[PDB]
């Protein structure tokens, strides 16, 4: 119950990200859609291949490469989701680089995984663990701060349920995965407790149509619920 | 893994819809709310009157006229939802014209159903099938491209679960219906598997208040769950 | 089916709130997240202490002070949620004043509860009932129209399920509580019908990070599901 | 004006001061109440003597197992008895009975302490 206030001054970078997201919202059109993805097959697959990946590749894996490789597939078979507008031009790209958020002591630095489409689960985990290890002793450079075409911004380890993540430049669609909870879903005509997690997709209407984003989200949902679709070619 | 890009140039109309939605977002205030609507009575009613409407009117009906007539009723008994702002004026309107999205070979053309308030289910299906048949051989004119007061933009056939559709001019509230899924809902104190579908309502705060939109969405939910309310007068 | 329109002119205050929310959306960044809160313990606690609070303090209580005191706690233990930007300055504040919406005959007036952090349930209900009684005979002044740091805007009595309430000046985070419905949630490995209600949190990304808002919403969820946390100190 | 964790911080600091024998004289008086621990040692009832300069001492006791009838059926719920030795010169019997009932309601349900009853 005190009328005490202070005059704390922030740094330049807080204004940098603030003006960056302000210009991003004033340039792109904010527009979202959501869906729900079953993760029980992912639970069984990780629980059966934990020791296999540990003894084969030496590093620990979890919950992110499944979403990353599925997103890479959905960008390869729907190439307008990765395309952006630079003035009066649309840049279709065949290469896809997932722009991944991770924590750093200064704030939240965003390293980018390069050439993710021809790249397995364990190789994606090798690249992501290398980028996180570079962020561990603060060796993140400037050349890996741009060029991202998609984002799998982690909100799942922190405990969200829904979210509408702001589109950041220079990409055009950002999928914010969320935390896995318990919901007793009716499957095959009876009630069964299956752990799901909600997903988000904030997409520009200037280039991605609503049909495009809905089919895109359904394809990622089918690819994460069943990872045989990504080798099946649907 | 190739650094290959191209310089594809789009058409004038893509910039036309892009600048139109940009001015629509910069003019209207983006603000949404959602609800869930039981559709089991609609399932039973369609399953019992499929052959009746087929043998009486000759055309096939589905999933849209129930939402359209309920929206027409809710605009007749709450006339500030249809009203817009043109400068410093509020235009209350008694007539209601639902602006319906449908696919065309060039893109997504938006025909408008005229004088929908005094108009039954089968007459609405006659008008909508006539507009879709006009879009089949590409006979959509210019005079049926404006004047819409509401929108039942179809996202249900494509497989969405939630969405936040952008307010388009010259109307002020857009209900985006979504796909019907399976959720085991607790009704009357026990768990029962009833197929619902989520709805959206993106409404301007400059004219529609939050109370107005919440009561509006509840009234549409009651009108679609029970279509005796629309002749009951609530 | 009539082409009749009129030229009704609104008042100055409708343009005042319209331009206020337009400048608020053009200044702050619109960004939301949601969660679900169990209310069965709140049901039992209110059902067991209704006559106790009635015979001790003389006034009737419901559904709002639990959310208000939990929000006051979460602003005291996370002091960047209440802070705003006035130009190039961030104003951390120790005092918290919840800005509460309530109905008035002219429209929706917004009285503010002062010094809510060192203030019990019954004292908050005394202040809120005094402000509502002042709004009953239209005695709301000008000095209690500003200075709010948080908002528990009531959308629960009116019957909403989700919502994304617009950030209003001069605060930076608004929690819109919603109506309590029935959902049969899987708890402890079996299906149980527990009445929940969804919550919203529309927070600026210029000052509140996504991690901050997610932990903030989880802390309010834990404080409302279990009100021993607020004396426990978590 | 002091939470659970702050009370545990103060009590652990006083116990750590008693560990290397650093208890001073200034923290030996001025107490108004006493929660004299008889619970870790295994008592069931007790009548602790009022010590100066306070006027009421609650001696908490050990938690045992008793199958108590709650909501019309028999359920095994672990309780523990409490004591309250209070002067009749200032605390009346009504005052101490309502006091003990209020502490019982506050420990059985710790939402009462923020509820204000």
């Amino acid at each position: 119950g005190t009328r005490s206030e202070q005059r704390v001054k922030m740094n330049r970078m807080r204004l940098k990200i603030a003006a960056r997201l302000k210009d991003a919202q004033n340039t792109c059109a904010m527009l979202t859609t959501f869906n729900e993805v079953d993760m029980s097959y992912a639970m069984d697959f990780r629980k059966q291949n934990l020791d296999a990946f540990t003894k084969k590749y030496g590093i620990k894996f979890g919950f992110m490469s499944i979403f990353a490789k599925a997103s890479a597939y959905a960008l390869q078979d729907q190439p307008v989701v990765n395309a952006v507008i630079d003035g009066t031009d649309i840049v279709y790209r065949d290469y896809v680089d997932i722009s991944v958020a991770v924590a750093t002591p200064r704030g939240l630095v965003v390293p980018v995984i390069r050439n993710v489409e021809g790249m397995n689960y364990a190789d994606i985990e090798i690249a992501l663990a290398g980028l996180a290890d570079k962020a561990r002793r603060d060796a993140i450079t400037v050349e890996d701060m741009d060029g991202g075409t998609f984002t799998i911004s982690n909100g799942g380890v922190f405990g969200s349920l829904m979210g509408t993540p702001i589109i950041n430049p220079p990409q055009s669609a950002i999928l914010g995965m969320h935390g896995i909870f318990e919901r007793p879903i009716a499957v095959k005509g009876e009630v069964k407790i299956r752990p799901m997690m909600y997903i988000a997709l904030t997409y520009d209407h200037r280039i991605i149509d609503g049909r495009e984003a809905v089919l895109f989200l359904r394809k990622i949902k089918a690819a994460v619920e069943n990872p045989a679709i990504i080798v099946a070619g649907l």
